[PDB]
């Protein structure tokens, strides 16, 4: 029922307080500086809207930024799940394939959490228009295989950076990859501001709604979550990816047997547009045994040599 926070830092499985962690006055940025613009994505607590910041950073920008607050209907665990998610970001650093932080407003009003703008959007939609856009003449640059392969290791870059940071992202979805300027990939979690009460994505098992066609069978079963889980995740959306934006499992319904089928080592086939050597990867992302999936930065080593 309560909100938490995504993304997790270990320190031992010991789960540091996001709470605890210090928020930096240096983030402060003031909130009459913004200017809203649309909204880019809505939940039921919480959205994020696109702005253009005045005097934004060093050398005092003026850009256009996605800045995450959250709705009236909020109670204070929304509330501390926005400052938790603030506090994660300014911990966490910079990297170039993660939805970077550029501010907050945390005095005065509301929290405000200031990020990059990526102009392109989310991946899973990307590939879903391409791929519309491409059949188009039977029925902007047309996808390469190239580009696919860009896409892959420029994610495992940011989640290879978040393992070196112990932070575990919990949601890997191509829903929650964003696509900026140049088209490159960025690992990020729309979290408060995604409608996943209506998001036939996520599956009501018990008293939450999880994103169970991602998630790893220690998640589904035993609510373990660790890097490797989040490899498995990862492997899910390698799989959307090599299919242009397909559902995980086409057709199939979450119940009893699809539990039990994954649990049993059922796993998708290879995807319309995936080779051999990436199917591979997807297969050993989806070993039954955590410690046996392979490290984002093996995987990013790999993609980063197959795209040449
Ligand atoms: F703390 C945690 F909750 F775990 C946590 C840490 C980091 C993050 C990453 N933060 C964010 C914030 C907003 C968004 C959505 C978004 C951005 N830039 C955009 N540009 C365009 C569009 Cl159309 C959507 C976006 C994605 N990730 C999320 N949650």
């Amino acid at each position: 029922p309560k909100y938490q926070v995504r993304w997790k830092i270990i320190e031992s499985y010991t789960f540091i307080d996001p709470t605890q962690l210090p928020y930096n006055e240096k983030w402060e940025f003031p909130r009459n500086n913004l200017q809203f613009g649309k909204t880019l994505g809505a939940g039921a607590f919480g959205k994020v809207v696109e702005a253009t910041a005045f005097g934004l950073g060093k050398e005092d920008a003026v850009l256009k930024v996605a800045v995450k607050m959250l709705k009236s209907t909020a109670h204070a665990d929304e509330k501390e799940a926005l400052m938790s998610e603030l506090k994660i970001m300014s911990h966490l650093g910079q990297h170039e394939n993660i939805v970077n932080l550029l501010g907050a407003c945390t005095h005065g009003g509301p929290v405000l959490v200031i990020t990059e703008y990526c102009t392109y959007g989310d991946l899973l939609n990307f590939l879903r228009r391409k791929a519309e856009a491409m059949l188009g003449p039977s029925l902007g640059r047309p996808l390469e295989l190239r580009d696919l392969l860009h896409f892959s290791s420029q994610v495992a870059q940011g989640m290879a950076f978040l393992a070196s940071k112990n932070c575990i992202h919990r949601d890997v979805a191509a829903r929650n990859v964003l696509l900026t300027n140049g088209h490159v990939a960025k690992i990020g979690d729309f979290g408060l501001a995604r409608d996943i009460m209506n998001d036939s994505n996520y599956i009501v098992k018990g008293n939450a709604r999880l994103p169970v066609k991602w998630m790893a069978p220690e998640s589904i079963f035993d609510s373990v979550y660790t890097v490797q889980s989040d490899v498995w995740s990862y492997g899910i959306l390698l799989w959307e990816i090599f299919s242009l934006g397909l559902n995980p499992y086409p057709g199939i319904l979450v119940n009893s047997k699809f539990y039990k089928l994954v649990k049993d080592g059922y796993q998708m086939a290879q995807p319309a547009f995936a080779p051999k050597n990436i199917y591979s990867i997807m297969q050993a992302c989806w070993a039954l045994e955590p410690t046996h999936r392979p490290t984002f930065q093996q995987i990013t080593s790999f993609l980063q040599e197959q795209a040449q």
